[PDB]
């Protein structure tokens, strides 16, 4: 199962591009799941149908679902209630929790959205959510809360390690920790399935496996989108390009989405080397004709690109000159801050409100001497 | 301190409206803070200035900050390292945590955004974050992650009280709770009484902030739409309903356009409606022209007047619960009863809202009828 998502400013065509992509992949023979996690009614208009928590099959290959956190939070509570019935740790307090009454709090949308995607795509383990034919989906297209939140998920796998290690330290090297951690570890074990020091090691390995997949381009694919007629939309795309790099990933292409009744202009100059394409999806009052849209010659390019991408570098090291070349589109030198908290072993990059640790090879290891921003790449010279 | 935010679909003029409002309030003499929590460069083009974590003063009354979770997390960690040194709860382990190395994970943007806004507005407690004159801001304008996430923030105070009840139970009615809760309640204290006092005061502090988030003199939300995009207008009606479901209210609706050229004032009755014309050119924006434009007099007046509160109505005679539910269809509104006939749970817009029914109205749902945009629920005894 592969994962596809669209990144861009509000009004840049993300939702339009997500539905277009889902229709294209389904028409092409791929079992496709379009996942919506928001309250924007645009998708329902584009699809010509109301979508809900239960899958809606547009055709035999296009399944659409709306995630609802009110419903998603119920399953974890049910599992926790099952564990407490075996361990009686809460003296029945958990059993009295009416999950059907609980409201959605800040942060819950992002966290539960991330949990459902794991079941659908299978980043950290094999996917468990199957399509209506009992098999796993071929493509998962995700139209999420926001570009910035989607980016927290893309780069999630790499950055969990340090959190888990600090948490293990607080569990195994503190009074209250050695007191609580035992039972908590026993409860999370029961709740998940149907010794403590050892439970922490397996967890760390399970985290490492998730970074191999989320990094694997044969699992995740990101596309930039922009309204070609809005200068702010184009500029935001370039910014989100660098935010994607800073998340630890890459962009697979850039699209100019025109939902108006005009031919889609292409501002292809600023986004090379990315493959560029445009799409014309007019918002007709009588309902979209997807047969016509998908067959329009103007969309032939984007359709090919989409299929070639699912069909199948940010750092370049120079061992001789002691250099780390960091591609940083959408950023200015002033916005990129370099830190070193682990000696010459690693280099931390701070930009776009995200931190990225770049472990340095033996030859490059050292302290930062200077840096220069040429074009859109920062050349960092190391000193030994 | 007052709070202002704009709700609408992507590309509907939210950020444009927020910068317009910030300029208007500062010009009216109010100490204004424009808070941006996202990586969208649009605000900088609109303001004509780079924005960062440190405040940028467009004028003596207009401060602009971009929040950054990487930085927002460091200071709270510092406060937690102090309490650990005193109470010795972690035995120096917390002191070894390198906040400056940690990456932002899913959910942290929302949590830390919510914390910073509390310091700036002071809904639960008195505002802590002061302007450059050492005084609380008069107006906080928030342009956040997304409309949906901002609605989770608007509803927090009304929906935590249930979570807090269950957490107090786990702390006072379980063996692990009775053993650890006392120590944990102390550590929280210093970081910022008796444990039962703490819980009792928390529950008061929670309802104190829910009253502030319901106060029209402290919180104002506005719908924005592009009047030439039907999806933008429909989205505004939907987020109106989501605001009601969050436990709050909308104070007005704005049609933002980049030109002076079919406003849907009638579709948003009884909200005060106004249009706004914010022309822009690549060279930048002429805010003196935009703010003196007579086409923008109405939006400026509506912003200045503010600086439906009742969405649930009870009829003790006919035994009815009338729910203002704009933007929803009868099929998108679910009504559940988990406490017998004493309560009514409304599920809509991926949010739940609990209505405690007056003793007279109490009973079981026996019919619902959508009238205009109000759901009339007949309660059967
Ligand atoms: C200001 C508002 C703050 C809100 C902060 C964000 C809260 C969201 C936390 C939700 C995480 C719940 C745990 C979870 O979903 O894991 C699911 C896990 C996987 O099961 P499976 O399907 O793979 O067999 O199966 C399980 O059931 C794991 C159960 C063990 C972990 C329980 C953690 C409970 C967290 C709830 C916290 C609520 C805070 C208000
Ligand atoms: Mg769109
Ligand atoms: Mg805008």
């Amino acid at each position: 199962t592969k994962f596809v998502t669209f990144l861009g400013k509000g009004g840049s065509g993300k939702t339009t591009a997500a539905v277009f992509a889902a229709q294209h992949y389904a028409l092409a023979g791929l079992s496709t799941c379009l996942v919506i996690h928001n309250q924007d009614p645009s998708a329902e208009f584009l699809l010509g149908s109301k979508i809900g928590t239960s899958p809606t099959l547009i055709n035999d290959n296009l399944s659409v679902i709306r995630l609802e956190t009110t419903k998603m939070l119920l399953e974890p509570l049910k599992q926790l209630k099952q564990a407490d019935a075996r361990l009686n740790m809460t003296q029945g307090v958990l059993e009295g929790v009416v999950g059907e009454e609980l409201g959605v709090l800040p942060g819950m949308d992002s966290i539960f959205s991330m949990l459902e995607l794991e079941r659908l795509v299978g980043f950290f383990r094999q996917a468990t959510r199957k399509n209506h034919k009992g098999k796993p989906f071929d493509v998962i297209i995700y139209d999420g809360i926001s570009t910035e939140e989607t980016l927290r998920m893309i780069g999630l796998s790499s950055k969990t390690r340090l959190y888990a290690k600090y948490l293990r330290s607080l569990a195994e090297k503190t009074d209250l920790g050695r007191l609580t951690s035992p039972s908590i570890m026993r409860f999370v074990d029961e709740s998940m399935n149907i010794t403590s020091p050892a439970m922490w090691d397996t967890l760390e390995r399970f985290l490492e496996t998730g970074a191999s997949a989320w990094r694997d381009p044969e699992r995740f694919r990101s596309f930039l989108v922009m309204d070609p007629n809005n200068p702010m939309s184009v500029k935001a795309a370039l910014r989100y390009w660098g935010c994607t790099v800073q998340a630890g990933s890459h962009v697979s292409g850039a699209f100019a989405i025109s939902s108006s009744h005009l031919t889609s202009q292409i501002p292809k100059a600023d986004f090379v080397p990315l493959p560029f394409a445009s799409a014309s999806v007019p918002f007709t009052i009588t309902g979209l004709d997807w047969d016509k849209i998908l067959l329009d010659q103007a969309n032939s390019s984007i359709r090919e690109l989409l299929s070639e991408t699912v069909s199948h570098q940010t750092v370049m090291f120079d061992t001789a000159k002691k250099l780390v070349t960091l591609f940083m589109p959408g950023f200015e030198k002033s916005e990129i801050k370099l830190y070193q908290y682990r000696g010459g072993s690693e280099l931390l990059i701070e930009a776009g409100d995200q931190r990225r640790v770049i472990h340095l090879p033996s030859q490059i290891q050292g302290k930062v001497g200077g840096a220069k921003f040429v074009d859109r790449s920062l050349i960092v010279t190391m000193r030994l």
